[PDB]
């Protein structure tokens, strides 16, 4: 399946696909205390490795972990 929501209403999942690296283009600087969110900036990268929930997933960015829509990541080739 192409890396798109394969009609499952599931944004860029990966792990199954990569996990792909993904260049974040809009993330906050949170922490794992914060909902478990990804501390990174626009232009940084986040690696989506955790396929969970029924829609959005958890990335792991060189030691940040958390969950966040694809609506602000570009991806890379794993």
């Amino acid at each position: 399946g192409p890396y798109a929501q394969p009609s499952i209403n599931t944004p860029l999942p990966n792990l199954q696909n990569g996990p792909f690296y993904a260049r974040v283009i809009q993330k906050r600087v949170p922490n794992a205390y914060d909902k478990t969110a990804l501390a990174l900036e626009v232009g940084e990268l986040v690696k989506v490795t955790k396929i969970n929930m029924s829609g959005q997933w958890e990335g792991e960015c060189n030691g940040k972990r958390g969950h966040f829509p694809f609506t602000h990541v570009r991806l890379l080739d794993q």
